[PDB]
């Protein structure tokens, strides 16, 4: 959607962009459909499949967030094992390099538990989708019975005008459109409300996972600054690294600020 | 329909009954269906098949009448044969007898003759009444179509509300409306002329032939007196009968009055 007034899909260079050009596209980009297979697109296929027509959009739609939640399970679990993996490959090197790379595998701990609650915030969208996408379900079968009925009064009218049939079916049907009337009224609160409270707290929960890691990351680039880049020159080695208490001063910092942390003290702001 | 207020078909005496009661039915009635069998019921079938379903009945009424004028074909003819058989018969008999025997069959002469003109004017009827069946017959498709065209307009009516062939066949029906209501008018218009005129002329018809019937019957009652009904003693013979130019003057005076009569001189005079 960001893409200019041209002939391609290419979008506009924000002022980031400006700043560091952007890098070439990846090179993971394999061969196949890109949907987990056949067996995880079963259930895809499934949502489309014989339900009551209505939410069958809304329940392929929970069931894709179901995808969801199971792909970002997957890359929560196996970035702790990269994580466990970076500290264990930190175990043999300098000791400013293993007190670094260990401090910054923390980070990364910290990252995949942020990740973990994110995904059980978005269990709770899940479940309210599913909630809503219920009752949608459950309210369906009322206006097919009217438009089932409809069709056989007009069918009716069409053979006869005085079958007392026609008459029966008549009042059942203005019985019928007033509780479809009822039905649709709540449908719609019931959607508003739940769509509403679902999306508020999704965002509060993405908004409060994001800037936290952010918060993390910016404590992890202060944090990059103890290990020294410069080259030593073969033969003498480089004097020692002592800086053990601001390492452990900067994760306790960080440990303060992130318990600290509050909706209040959302220092995020849009303008 | 002359029938009494009582649980009896049984019609209320006229004057003449009174006076002369009436005799026992017929002994002439056979174990038959009295249709002319399946040989002349074959048209009463036909007459009920395959037809604008409008005109069946009219139609049914003119092959009635055409079995109604062959058989007034069949008592004319032989009737007439009945009056050579008299004349036969009282070739051998006393010379009155022979003589008024002769003056009756030449009566009834004159009686078959007067069936065959009103045999000729009931086929003028039942040419007028074949050609009212006929305009009925052509003007019945007219609503035989709209009546079609009506089912399918309100078929397609159910079926959806916007389709272009609905609205085509409406601006065709709003013509077919017009044109079968001009039709109707004229049909309307025709069957009553027809129906006046073919009627009336056949009561013209009838009335002539009946009164001009009974000025024959009262001629030949008065006919009949020439003749002595006194019985003769066996042994003498009684004097020879000369009333010939009484009889003569009779038939002349009768033939006078025939061709004297006209519509105007109808003594017959209904209160």
């Amino acid at each position: 959607m960001h893409r200019t007034y041209s002939l391609r899909n290419s979008r506009a260079p924000t002022a980031s962009q400006l700043q560091n050009p952007p890098p070439p596209p990846s090179t993971t980009k394999g061969r196949f459909f890109g949907k987990g297979g056949l067996a995880y697109s079963f259930r895809r296929s499934a949502a489309g499949a014989f339900g009551p027509e209505l939410s069958r959009k809304l329940s392929q739609l929970v069931k894709i967030e179901k995808n969801v939640l199971r792909s970002m399970e997957l890359t929560a679990n196996e970035r702790r094992d990269a994580a466990k993996q970076l500290s264990i490959w930190g175990l043999e090197n300098d000791d400013d390099v293993s007190d670094i790379t260990d401090k910054l595998g923390v980070l990364i701990y910290e990252v995949s538990e942020l990740d973990d609650q994110f995904i059980d915030r978005y269990d709770q969208y899940r479940l309210t989708l599913k909630s809503i996408r219920d009752i949608e379900g459950s309210v369906q079968p009322s206006r097919d019975r009217k438009d089932k009925i409809t069709d056989k009064i007009a069918y009716l009218k069409y053979k006869d005008p005085q079958s007392p049939k026609i008459e029966v079916l008549e009042q059942e049907l203005v019985r019928a459109e007033a509780e479809s009337l009822v039905a649709e009224a709540q449908l719609s609160n019931i959607t508003r409300s739940k769509l509403r409270a679902a999306f508020n707290y999704q965002f509060d929960s993405i908004i409060e996972h994001s800037e936290k890691i952010a918060l993390i990351a910016g404590y992890g680039k202060a944090l990059l600054e103890l290990l020294d880049d410069s080259p030593v020159t073969p033969g003498e080695t480089r004097p020692a690294y002592d800086g053990y208490e601001a390492s452990k001063q900067i994760i306790i910092d960080a440990e303060s600020a992130l318990n600290e942390w509050t909706l209040d003290s959302a220092q995020v702001k849009p303008t």
